[PDB]
Order: C-alpha cells, then sequence, then structure tokens
C-alpha cells in the first residue's frame, strides 16, 4: 500500500503518506493552547498519522482569526507548545507547526458563534491589517488597515521569531500560511493587494512579501528540518489559467528559496468565486505544480477515503495526503485505512494496548 | 432512538445508553497512571459515550493483575486519578471506576507480552491470594495462597479504602469488579473455592465475601451515587442452569444489600470451558437477570454496532449498552453510532470543534 510506504524529506522521515493537515479548534485563551489541545493531538498522533501539523498558529496578537485562535508569539506561548510536541512524538508522529497572520480575516467570531467579523462593540475585537484597505465582504465586511513598510519589516520579523519559537519547542516541520486569503495569500493576489510600491503590482512585487518571509524563516529554520508552505494555486474566479501559471512560477521560486514541500490548496481570497468540490477534485492540480514545479506536493479537500488517498499517491499526484476532517471524525482514521487497504498486522498502525486487541477483532 | 435516550439512577444522569466498561490498559507504573491513560480517557469521553468506567484498579498491589495496572492503594494513587475525572465530565460525560483485586490471576505478564503468569523465580512477579490454594490452569499456573482471616478482613478494607479515595476524587460510579474469575468471582465459584470456614461450602458461605465487601463499601460510598457490580453469571461450564439460577439468587440479595445496577457478564473463572461467542450473544441473559433479579443491568461482548444496541435497549434486554473493543478501535465511535441511527445533529454528540465541521 502506497499509503503506508514510510516518506523521507531532510533528516525527518514519516512512518506512512497520511499528514493530519493544520486545523483550527478555536479552544485558545490569549493564544495560550491548554487540555483541548494536548488530548485532541495525543489522541490523533496515536491514531496512527505519520505527520501531525498544528492549526495555524498567530506570529501576532492581531494575526489570530478569532479569539479562540493559538499563538506563538511570545516565548510563553512557545513553551505551552513542549507537551504537544513531546506526545506527538511519544506516539510515533512528527510534530508540525503552521504559523500563520489572518490579514483581513482577522478579528472573527469562532465559526459556531457567529463566524462573521467581531462586531465594533465588543471589548473582544482589533484592528486588522492587509496589503489594501479593501475588505473581504459577505461576512467579513470590516476594512482593514493599509500596512506601511514599517509594518511588512515588523511581520516578517514575527514570522521570524515564531519559527525560532518552534524549533526550540522541538518542532521537526514547519509550514508558512501563505494560502486561504490570509496575509500572504492576499498579498499575492491582485484582488486583495492594490498597493503601488514595491509589494504590489507586478508579479515580482506581489510575490515579494511570501519570498521575503521565506527567505527571513529559512535563517533560522534549520537546514535538516522540512521547512513547507501552503499556497493557494487557483481562486476558482474565471482567472484559473493565468492565476495558476502565476502560481506555479512561484512555487519554482519557492523551491529556489529552500523550500522542501509546497502544500497545494485553494486561494479563498475572495467570496465570489464557483469551487468545484468533489471526491479528490484537488488531484489534477497537485499533479501540475509537482510536475511543473518539480516540488514534492501535499493536498486535501476531498482525499478522506482510503481508496482516493492510496489512488492519489499511485497516480504520483502527491507525496503526502492530508487528511483534515475525516480525523475530527474518528482521531485513529489511519487505522481505519490500514484496515481498508489490508495492510499486513492493520492493528498495529495504534499502540500495543489497542492493538493486541483489534488483531483478535 | 434508544441509544440515545438519557438514563438516571441515583442522583447521576447519562446523556445516553452508551456506556465504555472497565479496560485495562496495561500502562501504569507501580499502580500509578500517567499520560497514557489520560489522553485515552480524555479522547474517549469526547467521543460521546455517556458513561466511562476506568479500567480494573487495583485496591491492594497484590490484586493488580500485571505490573503495568493501575492502583488505588494509597491515596497518592487516588489524586493521580483526579485530571482524569475531571477530563471526564469537562466532556459532559460521566466518570466511573473499577475497583479489583485480582487474586489468583495476579502477577501476570501484559497481554502482548506472554499474556501468562510471570515465572516465580522471576522477580517482576509476587505471591498472589485467592480463596483456596488451587491454580486457573493453563497459561495461569501459579498455585495462590489461601487467604486467612485476617486475609480476609485485610482485602475487605482494602476495597473500603479505595471506594473512599474514588468517592473523594470525584467518580460519581463505582464498580465492584465480581466477575471474570478475579478474587471475587474465585469466592462465589465451586470450582475455585474449596474453603471449610464460613467462606466456602454453602451458598451463604460462597456469598459471604461478595456480600460482606459490598456492605463495607456501603458504608463509605454515597447513598446519592450509583453502587454496581460486575458479575460472572455463569461459565458455560456445563453447569449452567444452576449456576445461573444461584447467580440470581444473589443478584437479589445484592439488591437487598443496596446495589443499584448490575454489570452482567460471563465468569472466567476456569479454562475448561465453551463460550458461545457471537453477536450480542450475552442479550437474553442480562435479559433474564434484569427480569428475574428486578435490577437494571448492562452487558457486553458483542453487541458494538449500533444495530445491535439498540435492539438490546428496545427490547429491554438492558439499560446500557457496553461497548468496549469498537471505542479502542475508534475513540468517537458514539458520534458513529449516532449517524448510523439517524440522531438529529448527530455531529453534536463530539464537542463544538468537532461537531461544527462534521455537521
Ligand atoms: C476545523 C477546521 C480547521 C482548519 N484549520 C486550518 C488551518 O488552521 N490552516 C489551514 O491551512 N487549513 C485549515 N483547515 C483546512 C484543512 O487543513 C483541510 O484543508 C480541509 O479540512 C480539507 O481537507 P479534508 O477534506 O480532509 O477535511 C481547517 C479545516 C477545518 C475543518
Ligand atoms: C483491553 C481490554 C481490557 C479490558 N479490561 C477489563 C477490565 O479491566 N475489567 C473488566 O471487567 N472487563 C475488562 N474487559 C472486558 C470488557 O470490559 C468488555 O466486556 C469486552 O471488551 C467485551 O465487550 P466488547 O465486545 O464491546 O469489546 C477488557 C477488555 C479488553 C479488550
Ligand atoms: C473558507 O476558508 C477555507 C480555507 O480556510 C481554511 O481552511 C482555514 N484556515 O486556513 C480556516 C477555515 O480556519
Ligand atoms: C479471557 O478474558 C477474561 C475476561 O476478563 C476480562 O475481561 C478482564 N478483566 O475483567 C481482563 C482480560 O483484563
Amino acid at each position: 500500500s502506497a499509503l503506508f510506504e514510510p516518506y523521507t524529506l531532510k533528516d525527518v522521515t514519516l512512518r506512512n503518506r497520511i499528514a493530519i493537515p493544520p486545523m483550527c479548534q478555536y479552544m485558545a485563551e490569549d493564544g495560550l493552547i491548554n487540555d483541548w489541545h494536548q488530548v485532541h493531538y495525543a489522541s490523533m498522533a496515536r491514531g496512527g498519522a505519520g505527520l501531525l501539523v498544528v492549526e495555524a498558529t498567530a506570529v501576532a496578537p492581531e494575526g489570530r482569526i478569532t479569539p479562540g485562535c493559538a499563538g506563538i508569539w511570545s516565548d510563553a506561548h512557545a513553551q505551552a507548545f513542549v507537551p504537544v510536541v513531546q506526545a506527538i512524538k511519544a506516539a510515533g508522529s512528527v510534530p508540525g507547526i503552521q504559523i500563520a497572520h489572518a490579514g483581513r480575516k482577522a478579528s472573527a467570531n469562532r465559526p459556531w458563534e457567529g463566524d462573521d467579523h467581531i462586531g465594533a462593540d465588543d471589548a473582544r475585537g482589533w484592528e486588522t491589517i492587509a496589503p489594501s484597505a479593501i475588505a473581504f465582504g459577505a461576512h467579513l465586511p470590516n476594512v482593514p488597515r493599509a500596512m506601511t513598510l514599517d509594518d511588512i519589516a515588523r511581520v516578517k520579523q514575527d514570522f521570524v521569531d515564531a519559527a525560532r519559537r518552534a524549533r526550540d519547542a522541538g518542532f521537526e516541520w514547519i509550514e508558512l500560511h501563505f494560502a486561504h486569503g490570509y496575509l500572504g495569500q492576499s498579498f499575492f493576489s491582485e484582488h486583495s493587494n492594490k498597493r503601488t510600491d514595491a509589494y504590489g503590482g507586478s508579479f515580482d512585487n506581489r510575490s515579494r512579501f511570501l519570498l521575503e518571509t521565506l527567505a527571513a524563516v529559512r535563517e533560522v529554520w534549520p537546514e535538516n528540518l522540512p521547512l513547507t508552505a501552503r499556497f493557494g494555486v487557483l481562486e476558482y474566479d474565471g482567472r484559473d489559467e493565468q492565476t495558476l501559471e502565476e502560481s506555479i512560477e512561484l512555487a519554482r521560486r519557492f523551491k529556489a528559496g529552500g523550500l522542501d514541500l509546497l502544500s497545494v490548496s485553494v486561494g479563498f481570497t475572495i467570496p465570489e468565486t464557483n469551487i468545484p468540490w468533489g471526491p479528490a477534485f484537488m488531484g489534477p492540480i497537485a499533479e501540475r505544480v509537482r510536475r511543473e514545479a518539480k516540488l514534492p506536493v501535499t493536498s486535501a479537500w476531498g482525499f478522506g477515503t482510503p481508496q482516493l488517498a492510496e489512488a492519489a499517491l499511485q497516480a504520483n499526484q502527491l507525496d503526502l495526503v492530508s487528511v483534515g476532517r475525516a480525523h475530527l471524525a474518528d482521531p485513529h482514521w489511519a487505522y481505519f485505512a490500514a484496515k481498508e487497504l489490508g495492510v499486513e498486522k492493520a492493528s498495529w498502525t495504534l499502540p500495543a494496548p489497542y492493538a493486541h486487541w483489534l488483531e483478535r477483532y
């Protein structure tokens, strides 16, 4: 089974090709994680996945999506991740973390508490920042403040400091959140970036914030641990061929800048789109990025059945299959996948106190 | 769906009829639970089950099954359970604990490490105690020492101390482990109890250790929290009608002694048996105990599909359905069952950070 072959990237070996992508839990307080996350992450790691990327973790307070988002903007915040890192490793999984800045989508309610921008009369809200003073629209109407050059320098240093903190906490895999309409994606997209300085306009200028952040992070992140990023390569906004071509070119530049693997996603930069949701729909797009940028890839959004994951790997569309919601439904999804694919001794995807009994059941 | 109706017993209300029965993890050291158990129990409780009974927890060191068994024989051992209790309650489930003494089956290797008695020359082992000096046999050949009258008084006091500690640690449900061939079951069974004193021979004498332990625990366990026991009601040893009849009479005496619910199981007292394993096979036996002894019951051993669990409740065979191994495979099994049975807003069997997205 291709899904259960190990994978080596830099000095890190994953025991299989199942990755748990970052999934915000909205359960932190002032950026500090707690027993919600400790159990959540430890249980999924014991489930058998080879790589667990911790949820979008804000590099600065205003870069959280919501008041429940995790943060890593101080050393105290980083120390809180140490028992999570250690529990993921104790389970035989590899701990990774996505470091993030929500941009114009920041200062929002939790998804089950309105999912919308916080009202200006609510004491929990804060001022958002973005490349240009333009609102996402729809349920996110708040207009962000347009960043100055000093803001750009500051946010880049925040990504650097966060990467250094993640390193010292023991994470073995880092993912820069350049996707999903948050800060990084919004610098790249012409929908959200109307700047007239060095950080907007041309392809080189729109790419600049992302390349400079990657390069600044590369100086502090160890050469022997995977340096990755998530990036929305198209928007389904009627501009897909031109946008995908530009995104693939940016992926080539990421590779030239030391990126080890790209998590290929959708932009979500604006609401006026027509995303063709369906099983494994990102397969052909991830395959094109992988082949044309010559970089390992993962993807998500509908690979969460054992046969779809297996087929994507056998077709060389992906190097790792990210399975998100199926792990919220069943933290032991990797064991379920091993049974479905007929892995020898599939119960031993789990630790002994479970594996011994499910072998004979 | 009957499986998702709440259940009230004494002052305790379970949010559904799914119970996670005690399941030894063999991951403790010197009786102390640790990060294995914390995550294991918290994750299953978040999965949606209404009641989570923590694994067999030894009332005394020699009462552990293996060197990896949990214990509650000191206040420090009890304090280690406090974060497990808090995490189960935080998930909206009810925390219970099974207090236990392994008797002649004690001093054994972990199941994935031979599953057999530790050799008498191996320093990891210890001397075992039982009603009589007679071995289980097969992979458990070690002959226990027959308990003295002082041993009997001490072990009863150990059960009392364990119940007091479980109470003070915040458990809302207690289960005395009188099943599965361990100490309590071995006092009741004529296979293992050859005593000639007040604790063996007649039905009254074989019942005595179990009834006296229940009465002693009743003194320290709050009246407003369910007091339960697990008990093997037959052996599949060719003596089933006579054994079942006597076991139901003992269950009537448990009820008279304040027992609130009986977990109905198989005795496993000796190896020379023919247990007819199959889907929901305990259903008819649990129903007979429930109806004849007029006690609420749970049972296990093959109810772990949503339709089998629902059928057993609808047929009034059980009041709670215990689902064990399916929860080791999938800690969120209660959510899987809610979807299968068409529960309205089934994803909200889980907490919000999962439920919102699975809807
Ligand atoms: C609750 C939840 C939280 C998520 N959080 C993040 C996140 O923090 N960062 C990110 O890049 N993607 C996030 N995602 C998107 C997932 O990583 C993944 O791409 C998506 O769930 C699709 O994969 P799936 O079909 O296997 O669930 C999240 C998704 C969900 C459902
Ligand atoms: C790993 C494991 C540990 C168990 N530990 C206990 C225990 O500590 N006390 C007990 O009474 N039963 C114990 N049992 C028996 C279960 O509680 C339950 O009766 C059995 O698993 C059958 O139910 P199921 O078919 O839903 O798994 C254990 C079973 C397993 C597989
Ligand atoms: C509609 O947005 C889909 C893409 O955004 C995400 O997946 C995410 N973080 O990256 C969330 C929702 O927290
Ligand atoms: C052969 O299985 C006997 C039944 O005994 C149990 O279920 C148990 N504790 O009660 C274990 C195995 O720890």
